[PDB]
């Protein structure tokens, strides 16, 4: 029985195998909507060469690749099963994975979608919190795909472009936190501080007007109310590649900060991502939770399990898609505004792609 | 009857006259809690005496003073009128004003509270979103008082140190946003961009783990939630004195930037303050809403009214105090945790003054 509604799940991606690291690093240092224009164009190729081996060693220490595709397919199969029951009018649903820097690419997903002859396609970013660097880049890749091929879509397009507060996402984060709190010694629980950590962004992207840190802040507050403020917390930010100023505090200087201050029981929370990856399994778990925490004299540092297979997350995906269908919306009202200081002619075109189709 | 419960309302304050300007900038600048520009001290009276008449000119542009004290007294009064009726067991309530930089100073209201022989004293920041530089500074002044004067307090103390998402607070904003909305030309109402505007912070303070920017973002999320996301929005940052990097985008820069990109219908919401003042009356109404504005070819730019004498806002302050009383909480859970990069030795003892008091 033929598919009617296709759900395009977007995330930058990750190299599934060690061999993949190279073009992942290349497609990414090429992506204009993510980063700065330093005669790049063909400067990325050099960088991909140098860094591949180093990054590769990083992926080596976590089973040799990212688990994103595994997780994404799991989440999507669950979502599809719920939606075939909850929304029979749109009854045959299909998901499609669309990665921005690894296979199956955004570009390869849309081509399989057009081939399937859908009545409907939805661009469902898997980033709950919006950045022009993240959701922006994936949505641009859709407009451009149809620019490149030179023909309007053969199906109605819409996007669920953000969801920083969906209540089930919030239930999921709060459940995973209670159950980790449960492993701290009963006498170390109440002093546990909850450190919410998200991927940072260059201050140049922040000062542009980028909506991401306001939205991430919205997720955090919403999880803390649901936790009834049981523990103190702080939102801090992980990564900061480069020379450039990024928004802080950094997650790393915060852990070392807390320790040097008699705060030694810390619960790390990956709050901007929906599954495991190099940021969580390498950067946070190995590296900050093992190497740095040892040097600091941490008594206990735990990491809230990522959502990954939590069935309640599938229920969250389905509920987003269904509410999105019933509301007949084209995109959030936030997508209709660009950053006050946007210097990107494509943003306004992606937006027009969703607001002004024909269906 | 004799006052039983005292509500110490804390605010930074502002000069009620031109005569008061120089005294205000002196203390403002002599405040290590606020800035570590006391790089060399007595460089404070240097800048005070310096900039006094420039600032005096600003104040003349709006009536000859800051209205902060008139509005706080009126708020203080509706609040007391409400608490007597709604919490009769905490007898007659009385409000005291504790400005950081002008009369009445925090020290002056304490010495009165001490004399009034109250049963209970409540330190009630008038900043919804906590920052170490505002409320933290103001709480530290209470702890410094007692230290200075070298005796234990004669009354039981607690603090309401933050309230960024209180439901009545949010309704005031959504109500004010809505009424300013109706005043735009009808066929433009849906293209208005809502620019929420808070005092910025040095990157040095944000990057140290100041909680403010996270909380501010929480206040914005709730407002838009109650508005059902009826217009698109951004959260930007105003004021900003000096040459080191602060938290942007900047209001002015974003207003400008929007107008050049086609978005010439703008509503300002001063989201981090409850009263009209220099930042609202001069920096926003004039310089943003006139000079820079009509100069960019703004079609319409309005500003939602300050909370001021809204009767719903007094109800918010009494509601917070009532709940505080029934909670028996000494301070928010947040307060019990210092910035992870806190360097101010005062912070820790101000914690214990509220948590570990000897009455
Ligand atoms: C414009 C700002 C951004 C820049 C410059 C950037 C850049 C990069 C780069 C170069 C890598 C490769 C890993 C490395 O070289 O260390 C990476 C990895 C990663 N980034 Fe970002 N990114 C940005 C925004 C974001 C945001 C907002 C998120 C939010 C979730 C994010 C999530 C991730 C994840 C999950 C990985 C690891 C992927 C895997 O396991 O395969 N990025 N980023
Ligand atoms: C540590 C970071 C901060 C610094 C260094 C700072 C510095 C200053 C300075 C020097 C002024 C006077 C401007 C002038 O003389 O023209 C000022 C004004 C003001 N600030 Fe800040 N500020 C900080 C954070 C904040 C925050 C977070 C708030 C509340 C959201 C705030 C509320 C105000 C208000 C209401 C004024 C108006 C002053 C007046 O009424 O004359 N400040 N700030
Ligand atoms: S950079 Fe945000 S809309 Fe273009
Ligand atoms: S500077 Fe925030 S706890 Fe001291």
């Amino acid at each position: 029985r033929k598919p009617k509604t296709g759900i395009l799940m977007l995330n930058m991606g990750g190299p599934e195998t060690l061999g993949d690291v190279h073009d992942f690093l290349l497609r990414l240092f090429l992506d204009r909507d993510l980063m700065t224009l330093p005669i790049q164009n063909k400067l990325a190729p050099a960088i991909a060469k140098r860094r591949t081996p180093k990054i590769q060693e990083q992926y080596r220490r976590i089973g040799g690749g990212s688990p994103i595709k595994i997780w994404t397919s799991k989440q999507g199969e669950g979502m599809v099963k719920l939606l075939d029951e909850l929304s029979p009018n749109t009854a045959p649903h299909k998901y499609y994975i669309g990665f921005r820097y690894v296979h199956p690419l955004t570009e390869e997903a849309i081509e399989e979608m057009e081939r399937d002859g859908l009545e409907r396609a939805i661009a469902f970013t898997q980033y709950p919190q919006y950045s022009c660097s993240t959701t922006g880049s994936s949505l641009n890749a859709i407009y451009r795909y149809y620019n490149q091929v030179g023909r309007k879509p053969t199906m109605k397009w819409s996007t669920i472009d953000r969801w920083p507060t969906h209540h089930l996402l919030i239930q999921c984060f709060a459940d995973h936190i209670l159950k980790e709190l449960d492993h701290f010694p009963l006498e170390k629980r109440s002093e546990v501080v909850i450190l919410f950590s998200a991927h940072s962004l260059p201050m140049s992207v922040v000062n542009r007007g980028d909506p991401y840190p306001q939205e991430v802040s919205a997720t955090v507050q919403k999880v803390m109310e649901r936790l009834e403020y049981c523990n103190p917390y702080r939102l801090v930010w992980q990564s900061k590649v480069g020379p450039m100023p990024w928004l802080g505090p950094q997650t790393d200087e915060s852990i070392k900060g807390l320790c040097e201050r008699g705060r030694k029981n810390i619960l790390l929370v990956p709050i901007a991502f929906t599954s495991d990856h190099i940021d969580t399994l390498y950067e946070l778990d190995i590296e900050y939770s093992q190497v740095l925490a040892k040097e600091c004299g941490v008594e206990n540092i735990r990491r809230a399990e990522s959502l990954n297979g939590n069935p309640l997350f599938s229920k969250a995906l389905a509920d987003l898609v269904h509410s999105h269908i019933q509301s007949n919306e084209l995109c959030s009202k936030q997508l209709t505004l660009s950053c006050p200081l946007c210097v990107n002619p494509v943003c306004r075109e992606t937006k027009s792609f969703f607001t002004s189709q024909q269906l």
